[PDB]
């Protein structure tokens, strides 16, 4: 998170830290709790992941320093990548982690709803991007969970900044015209959560963009509402 501030415990309870344990154990990507044994993340996070054996999902984590050799975690039973996925910049950057056990919901770990059936025309004015990612292009993974309010930009406006990319209706962009606040390396997979009528919705999944928080270069996200049918087909 570029231009963000620290979160407090139980602020983003659907946020998870997916770790890899090969060749070293570290924060790989972010994710969202969308069900008792379901995590919604981005497919590109599993590039070079040979099997779910090396992964660990940590929920209820504020600082990465809280993760010790005795810290509880969830094993991943299955990694469901979108069948159409190839590269992040081209879309379908959506994956589902099916955990080995159910999540007991508390204040530090609860599920986030997907955009509602009938809220397609909603103008989201309170969107937030969260994660433990970099604060600049050549940085390191953060300790506390950063947050950033980012305005959504239209598909047409976003397509102007990305003349060399195909910005589809399965993508949503968020950024400030003069840069400053954005998600960077380590934030992918995580949520772009927008609050509407005091309910949080998982509106996007952190995906890609030219550099981190550059001017007139919005963050590109997976448009969750478009994939709700895929998610329901898989989580049933
Ligand atoms: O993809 C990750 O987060 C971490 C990761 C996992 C697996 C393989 C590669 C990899 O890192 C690639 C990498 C390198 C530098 C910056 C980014 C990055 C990430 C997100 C966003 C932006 C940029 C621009 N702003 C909008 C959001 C990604």
């Amino acid at each position: 998170i570029v231009g963000g501030t620290a979160s407090v415990r139980g602020e983003w309870p659907w946020q998870v830290t997916l770790h890899t344990t090969s060749p070293t154990q570290r924060h790989l990507c972010g994710g969202s709790i969308i069900g008792n044994q379901w995590i919604l993340t981005a497919a590109h996070c599993f590039y070079g992941v040979e099997s779910p054996k090396i992964l660990r999902v940590y929920s209820g984590i504020l600082n990465q320093s809280e993760i010790k050799e005795d810290t509880s975690f969830f094993g991943v039973q299955e990694i469901i990548i979108h069948d159409q996925y190839k590269m992040a910049e081209s879309g379908y950057d959506i994956a589902l982690l099916k955990l080995e056990t159910t999540v007991n919901y508390t204040d530090s770990q609860r599920p986030i709803s997907l955009p509602s059936k009938g809220d397609r025309n909603v103008i989201y004015t309170d969107c937030w991007v969260t994660g433990w990612g970099y604060r600049k292009l050549r940085d390191k993974i953060q300790n506390t969970l950063q947050k950033a309010k980012i305005p959504l930009v239209t598909n047409e406006e976003c397509q102007k900044r990305y003349r060399g990319h195909k910005i589809t209706h399965k993508m949503i962009c968020a950024g400030y015209r003069e840069g400053g606040k954005d998600a960077c390396k380590g934030d992918s997979g995580g949520p772009l959560s927008c609050k509407h009528n005091e309910v949080w919705h998982l509106v996007g999944i952190t995906s890609w963009g030219e550099g981190c928080a550059q001017r007139e270069r919005p963050g590109v996200y997976t448009n969750v509402v478009e994939y709700v049918d895929w998610i329901l087909e898989k989580t049933q």
